[PDB]
């Protein structure tokens, strides 16, 4: 017909809405019923609510939909607001006066609804007039759509008023792999596609994308093969593309909802080095809770917190889990992307961060320096309390429909937290200790490569007894050494300052 | 920019209106951070030279009339910030060396693409004058500095925005290099209360800990006197190294300076130290009070009897 994918949220769309159209208006009136006149649809952006109503209303051979937007109704001057309602319906009032029962159906779209809500009046209430008042019209019929259902109030909900209410997703395999046939039926059937393009392989590939973006890689694909012949110039029999065409636009469309590698990978980690066995039992800790969210149903929600001493190397065992865990849905909530916003700006911001988490099967959030995001001081104390309940209820919400999520948020103030008594939300607790020993400093040498091992065990003879306790972490262990590496004397230098930090 | 510069003088060049002894390979090299709007200004700069005669140096000539964005400021970093600079301790040099090192380690390291060091001492050391001092010799395109002087008069909000934008403007050229001067003095801080900004200071510790894009490296120097403040408000975790500037405790330091200063013949700087061997052995004063006391004997018709009292007071 033209819509793949959805399959079971439109069989039922059809037998409530649009069944009754069909029978004779002798029947219906001997059943006594009347006929449906509102339905609503809800779901995430660019996912296809407005096709599907378009290639249905094909079907019963009705008059082609009306459209309407509601920021341009809200935007324009309010007599032309309260004038343009009554304009719409224009037709279906005359054709009804025209010929009565024996009309054909007319098809209303409304876009954006919610707009109306978030603050106007005057348009609901004359919406609501001329489909329940004594202005019945028993022609039109309205669709309603918006991204945000919980904000339209509850009195539009009863019967007489969008009694029928549906959901849409974004696609599975079998819809990414129904929809790419949908968009290439034209290519296929003409020969102009080549034999080696294997669409079951490229399914798999593009993970959380949408319709829209399908779409475009298709237009970025034949853009590909079109570009290769130019610089008009005679030679247009054999053009034919190819699986390299689309493995290389795969690198061109970057989706929403998808993975940020470009945070994971930069700025947090710059080295890695396994040189001691808790570090090894860490990273063996996440892959396994890794694997428990991958292959269970009792668990759905993790948080964890990652302590110790001020740079110690947090930030690094966190994204190195993370990247190895190959999730769809990956991102952070960091003072970086929320520097510079108001405080409602920082509620709404959060807010909407987590309900965008919450629309993929698999997801991960990052939470950097948590008890900096409170805004918190130990001179007063001060603290934005509204922010802080925000944060508490946050961390306990389960997603809805069997969807998962990991938490991981970062702390060096134990002790202000746990007077806070916020400790109850976090499930479990890790702790990464610092050095201690001379032994994890010789790997740490020598796995950089500073030098040769000459003057390798020089440094280890030197500090033997010059301080036998040190106390540092990798962090300034490891900019000390790449800070003695650009000096004459690396001996005498590496080790006054290894003593010093110390 | 060469080929900006073979666009822009295409058209002098096809009439032969130019001289043969300019070379744009020089040209392409002297302009580190230049626009294509820079450049024209630059030729058209040039060009008014030649007509206003009515070469080679018209285009240095122009270039003294021309500064570009992210370029260096030189008036504010040179002439306020430096007013002298002798060698009169071996601190002193080692200082130098190790700030030489940390300026090649940006430059010649792909791990290090961000370095934040904290300079701290007893007020009137010299910390400032050694902070510009090292950025001086390193050479690189983009320096700036942010001190009170160009907060003073604004509100709040327009503070933030101000630094905000700066460090927007740090993250647009392959090396920058930053300097910060009293930091306890940009957040108002008063010890009755104590009274202080909190969105400043918060502001000020997210973006000390931000790394830049696209390979790119800068680096960051800050000034400050209030070391157990900045303990009290643990922001301690931000800077990898610290560096100590203590003040002058031995008499042979007193007489380099004096020798470096001119103050006059040997004869009396020998019995200027003489006097102070007993008068107070155990004197401690910073750079600043000297270079001045020193500046207010010479001006005096007794100059041996007047730093000796000088220096009294002082300690
Ligand atoms: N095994 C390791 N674990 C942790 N850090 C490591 C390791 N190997 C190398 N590093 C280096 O340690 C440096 C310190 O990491 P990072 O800045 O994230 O630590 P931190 O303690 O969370 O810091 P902050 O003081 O900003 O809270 C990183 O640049 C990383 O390059
Ligand atoms: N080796 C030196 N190091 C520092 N300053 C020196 C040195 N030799 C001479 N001076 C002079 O010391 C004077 C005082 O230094 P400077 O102006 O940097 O003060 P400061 O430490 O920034 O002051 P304040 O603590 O009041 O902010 C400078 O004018 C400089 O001319
Ligand atoms: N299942 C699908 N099959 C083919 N195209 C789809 C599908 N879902 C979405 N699209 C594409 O989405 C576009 C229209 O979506 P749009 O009108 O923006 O819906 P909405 O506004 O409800 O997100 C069309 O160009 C269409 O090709
Ligand atoms: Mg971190
Ligand atoms: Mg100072």
């Amino acid at each position: 017909l033209g819509v793949g994918g959805l399959d079971k949220e439109f069989t039922k769309i059809f037998r409530r809405a649009f069944a009754s159209r069909i029978f004779p208006p002798s029947v219906i009136e001997k059943l006594g019923i009347s006929h449906v006149k509102g339905l609503l649809l809800y779901g995430p952006p660019g996912t296809g609510k407005t096709l599907i109503a378009r290639k249905i209303g094909t079907m019963l051979n009705a008059k082609e939909p009306k459209i309407v937007n509601g920021p341009e109704i809200l935007s324009k001057y309010v007599g032309s607001s309260e004038e343009n309602i009554r304009n719409l319906f224009k037709d279906a009032e005359a054709e009804y006066r025209a010929k009565g029962e024996e009309s054909s159906l007319h098809i209303i779209i409304f876009d954006e609804l919610d707009s109306v809500f978030k603050q106007g009046d005057n348009v609901v209430n004359q919406l609501l007039a001329k489909m329940d008042g004594v202005d019945q019209l028993n022609n039109i019929l309205v669709i309603g759509m918006t991204n945000r259902k919980d904000l339209i109030d509850s009195a539009l909900l009863r019967p007489g008023r969008f009694e029928v209410q549906v959901e849409i997703h974004l696609p599975d395999e079998k819809g990414r792999l129904q929809i790419f046939d949908i968009q290439t039926k034209k290519m296929r059937e003409n020969n102009m596609m080549s034999d080696d393009v294997n669409l079951a392989e490229l399914a798999a590939l593009t993970k959380n994308f949408s319709g829209a973006e399908i779409e475009g890689l298709v237009k970025s694909a034949s853009s590909f093969a079109i570009n290769k012949t130019v610089n008009n110039t005679k030679d247009i029999a054999k053009l034919k593309v190819t699986r390299e065409d689309f493995l290389n636009a795969l690198n061109d469309v970057t989706p929403a909802f998808g993975i940020s590698e470009e945070d994971l990978k930069t700025c947090v980690e710059g080295g890695m080095m396994l040189y001691s066995e808790r570090v090894n039992s860490i990273l063996k800790n996440g892959a396994r809770y890794v694997r428990q969210v991958r292959e269970s149903d009792k668990s759905r929600l993790v948080s964890l917190l990652i302590h110790g001493p001020a740079g110690s190397g947090k930030t690094a065992l966190a994204a190195e889990i993370a990247l190895k865990s190959g999730f769809p849905f990956i991102r952070l909530i960091s003072p970086n992307e929320l520097s510079g916003m108001s405080e409602s700006a920082k509620i709404a911001y959060i807010d909407n961060t987590f309900r965008d988490a919450y629309k993929s099967p698999l997801n991960i959030l990052v939470i950097d320096s948590l008890e900096t995001l409170v805004d918190w001081v130990p001179i007063g104390p001060r603290f934005s309390n509204n922010i802080l309940q925000m944060l508490k209820v946050a961390l306990k919400r389960k997603p809805p429909q069997d969807r998962r999520l990991l938490i991981m948020t970062t702390t060096s103030a134990y002790s202000v937290l746990q007077q806070m008594d916020i400790l109850s939300c976090f499930d479990n607790e890790i702790a990464v200790p610092n050095m201690t020993n001379l032994d994890e400093l010789n790997n740490v040498m020598i796995e950089s490569n500073f030098l040769d091992d000459a003057g390798r065990v020089k440094v280890i003879n030197e500090l033997s007894r010059s301080c036998p306790n040190f106390n540092v972490g990798i962090k300034k262990t490891l900019t000390n050494i790449e800070t003695a590496r650009h000096d004459e004397d690396p001996v005498n230098e590496l080790v006054e300052l290894m003593t010093q930090s110390a």
